């Protein structure tokens, strides 16, 4: 049988993001709009900057901007927690701690508002070094492939995740941002806990030539592997 959740995404899904964010005193604001095609894993979307100029890197808030997208392949269907928890979604929460910098915490929502599939997220950084690779812009444009080991918080009803991402320091190094994450349902129905899986992602970063608002455009595959 096919889940309520499962059906939602059978087909191409538009996608709206939405964050405030506010690091070290730095506030700024994302939109982003683009679709998903969870048949395929595949996220393509645009984003910009609505309050000017970013303060931090683009490629920092990747993993920030909808993990009910992911491919799982038939034989993995009772371990998708993500799409089980739809419409009415999940919490995703995180703390990205910048190894020798600062860190993120990030709340979001995930669900559905008709049609569209809404990632709205408060983004809150501190402690970071204004001349540091992430307040100075010293990460290139750029993004590595990573496996994301997923488990069950059965306690929490949800899902939680550490990993860590690697990015390029425009001098050859690498800036760890090192990922804490939780996820738990919004609403009170059944949710499907899975056992330990991992995802697979790849990200590419671009820019549209005919932008002259500060933005990023995400072409991202997910999909999930025992």
């Amino acid at each position: 049988m096919v889940s309520k959740g499962e059906e939602l995404f059978t087909g191409v899904v538009p996608i709206l993001v939405e964050l405030d964010g506010d690091v070290n005193g730095h506030k700024f604001s994302v939109s982003g709009e683009g679709e998903g095609d969870a048949t395929y894993g595949k996220l393509t979307l645009k984003f910009i900057c609505t309050t000017g100029k970013l303060p931090v890197p683009w490629p920092t808030l990747v993993t920030t901007f909808v993990t009910c997208f992911a491919r799982y392949p038939d034989h993995m269907r009772q371990h998708d927690f993500f799409k089980s928890a739809m419409p009415e979604g999940y919490v995703q929460e995180r703390t990205i701690f910048f190894k020798d910098d600062g860190n993120y915490k990030t709340r979001a929502e995930v669900k559905f508002e008709g049609d569209t599939l809404v990632n709205r997220i408060e983004l809150k950084g501190i402690d970071f070094k204004e001349d540091g690779n992430i307040l100075g812009h010293k990460l290139e444009y750029n993004y590595n492939s990573h496996n994301v080991y997923i488990m069950a918080d059965k306690q929490k009803n949800g899902i939680k995740a550490n990993f860590k991402i690697r990015h390029n320091i425009e001098d050859g190094s690498v800036q760890l941002a090192d990922h804490y994450q939780q996820n738990t349902p919004i609403g009170d129905g059944p949710v499907l806990l899975p056992d330990n899986h991992y995802l697979s992602y790849q990200s590419a970063l671009s820019k549209d030539p005919n932008e002259k608002r500060d933005h990023m455009v995400l072409l991202e595959f997910v999909t999930a592997a025992g």
